[PDB]
DNA sequence: GACCGGAAGGAAGGAAGTG
DNA sequence: CACTTCCTTCCTTCCGGTC
């Protein structure tokens, strides 16, 4: 199915959807400017009327452990994709 | 369990680590009746990955596996303690020699 | 409803979809399973009861919902039934799938 | 309110065993 | 085959907590 981490890159790529989500430079760093709006779409996308930011953020926090993306400290609605994290998952040395 | 004799099952693999106290770092017992605790859930998960050739394995995915054992009655959650699961002898007994 | 009881009772004259419609026949089993719309949509109101029974009729214990559900998950591509999106324990039969299985018309 | 992480359980679909 | 078995993967859907 459509994975969340993918569905975010679906909207980040389109600069017309800068109202809800957009990049913030650094290195693969991004922000949700309208947190509710993001969750609202990811809701309808998966036939989910209840899906809010809390339920979405939970989904994102699992990626801290999967080592896909990390939370940008202090900065509100700030999540940064982890290159090394993703690189250590497709070039592993057990 | 030594009475085992497909691949290793999680409930089995855990009893392998529990038997040896060299692995007391990440997993260990907590009183009688098979109450056990994971003292480093991260470590346990990583080995269950090593054993099943699956480097991605993390608690969320491992833990989900344990939670399927509630209907098999193979092991149970200790509600009080964090990262603490209790085995069920009768469960693994019925799992090995089922009687209709 | 009555229309769907055509296929079910004609095959009754043992696969899992057959057994599910054997449960939907009459009622008193409404406690565990029943219909939504008579299009095909149906819900399991006690999933773990449906399971317990299905295991009993096949003479195999340790038959939970996950093991039953996985069986329904293979019916997706055979086109015997489909999932109802965002409805806990809700599935929908495909008449055109049951058609091919009862009568082969290539 | 944003943020953290258990914990439960759904739902999908691989992979190997059943008989 | 038509499942059964055992997951792995990916989340919703609650929480009781920190800040």
């Amino acid at each position: 199915q459509i994975q969340l981490w993918q569905f975010l890159l679906e909207l980040l790529s389109d600069s017309a959807n800068a109202s809800c989500i957009t990049w913030e430079g650094t290195n693969g760093e991004f922000k949700m400017t309208d947190p509710d709006e993001v969750a609202r779409r990811w809701g309808e996308r998966k036939s989910k009327p209840n899906m809010n930011y809390d339920k979405l953020s939970r989904a994102l926090r699992y990626y801290y452990d999967k080592n896909i993306m990390t939370k940008v400290h202090g900065k509100r609605y700030a999540y940064k994709f982890d290159a090394h994290g993703i690189a250590q998952a497709l070039q592993p040395h057990p």
